[PDB]
């Protein structure tokens, strides 16, 4: 119902969150690091958090994240999405769009050339929902990957 | 045979290689405007350009930086690289991205990720150092302005 930027004061509120979505992601709970996580980039700013907020109390229904960056070619800026979530009690669809049509809104608002987003191929769930925003898998660009770490720790 | 991350006083020596760079991408090379655009990004640290040195500019590459939640580490992604015309086309390329690979490694980045248009060329130089299709993730776009 309402939407807010999180900023460090918030992290109490998101880390909890924040772990639930890296969880039913396949991923290990890593309480801590992903607190610590969301601390740099929350107190460095180096990304946009969306938080949706229930009208009455600052219970978090959902949050959503993107990564700011540019494009050489055009000189202009371009906004990485990287999470969208809700919690179980929330409902999903409702939520994710505030989100998202806020987010989208903002990439406009910058004069951003373009939004990105990549997940994995496996998420047909979390595909669908991007594709019903714009989003698109334009195959005029082969894409490509290099391991340097670990994704499990 | 030299390659060091640009600082803010390799400006004049980096901006005409840059905006060559761009014209050959078929865009308006705008002289000012991608100085002016360096300038920031080397400013407020919102990207990482190196540099190769011979000391006259050979070629450069940029990435810029992204996280990967999921795994809670960082993405570096290589966005521009570019062997100016009279230079060898692959072997300052090479000492760019090996350099580029290696500080990927220093910083803990789960992976470093490239585009390219489906440019033959440029594939072969990727996956000359690691570079793979990526098979893990689907990617999209959602265009939003002019």
């Amino acid at each position: 119902m309402r939407i807010v930027q999180a900023t460090l004061e918030h992290l109490d509120l998101l880390a909890p969150l924040f772990v639930k979505y890296r969880e039913f992601y396949g991923m290990l709970s890593y309480p801590e690091s992903s607190r610590k996580f969301l601390e740099k980039r929350l107190r460095r700013k180096e990304s946009v958090i969306y938080l949706a907020l229930a009208d009455e109390e600052d219970r978090l229904l959902g949050f959503c994240q993107l990564y700011p960056s540019f494009s050489s070619l055009s000189l202009k800026r371009v906004w990485i999405l990287n999470d969208i979530y809700v919690a179980e009690e929330a409902r999903r669809q409702l939520v994710a769009d505030h989100l998202l049509q806020h987010a989208k809104q903002m990439a406009r608002e910058t004069h951003a050339v373009r939004m990105r987003v990549s997940t994995s191929v496996d998420n047909e769930v979390a595909q669908k929902v991007y594709e019903s925003i714009g989003f698109r898998e334009d195959q005029e660009f082969k894409n490509y990957t290099l391991p340097i770490s670990d994704e499990l720790s």
